[PDB]
């Protein structure tokens, strides 16, 4: 009932990489029974954004996911009061980040506190030479833990010049009241940076996901 098949986002990002501080801002919209959602954003703080957009992109909410009846939605569940979540990320040349997101809920727009920490990023790495194109779909496999929801993920981005390099997702979900739990299932995730400015100082970013068992 605070729930509508077109809803509002609005969000700010405080994070740093490598000691250097940063922040960003946007606004978007979506379609949480569809599955999909869009949002442009704007760095406001530390830019030009010295490493690669891509491992920001997945910290800017699985109230965008279609939900099948058979499944459990304990995300669409969680609100009007909302829930939040927390996430370790370690790529595989040993660059780690961490992030967390708070999601509150204004009238018919999602309102996010996002904070990103990254560290260890090699400077002769991809993510600090921005050798990055696009991640790959991904698969999320989410299940119970000690009466909280929890996922994993073997994601990877594509690199220029081909190749691979890999990234291991970690995330706590918590609902802010108490909420019923779904058993183990997967979700498929396509994410896009749709178009950007040269120092990516503007970015127009795209997801769609569907849950499925």
């Amino acid at each position: 009932s605070v729930i509508k098949p077109d809803m509002k986002i609005k969000l700010r990002m405080e994070g740093a990489v490598n000691g250097h501080p940063f922040a960003i801002e946007g606004v978007g919209l979506g379609k949480p029974f569809e599955g999909k959602q869009s949002m442009d954003l704007k760095v406001k703080e530390g830019g030009p954004l010295p490493f690669a957009y891509d491992i920001l992109t997945m910290a800017f909410n699985r109230v965008f996911a279609k939900y099948p009846e058979n499944i459990v939605d304990y995300f669409k569940q969680s609100f009007p009061e909302g829930y939040s979540w927390e996430r370790s990320m370690i790529y595989e040349d040993g660059g780690i980040c961490n992030a967390t997101n708070d999601i509150t809920l204004d009238g018919d727009c999602y309102i996010y506190e996002i904070r990103f920490d990254g560290v260890n990023f090699p400077a002769n790495g991809p993510v600090m030479q921005k050798r990055t194109v696009k991640w790959e779909l991904s698969t999320e496999k989410l299940y119970v833990r000690d009466g909280v929801l929890k996922s994993d993920g073997n994601y990877a981005l594509s690199l220029e010049g081909g190749g691979h390099y890999r990234c291991d997702f970690k995330t706590t979900y918590k609902a802010k009241k108490v909420v019923q739990l779904p058993d183990y299932h997967s979700v498929d995730h396509h994410i896009e940076i749709k178009s950007h400015d040269k120092d990516y100082s503007n970015v127009n970013l795209h997801e769609h996901a569907e849950a499925h068992s």
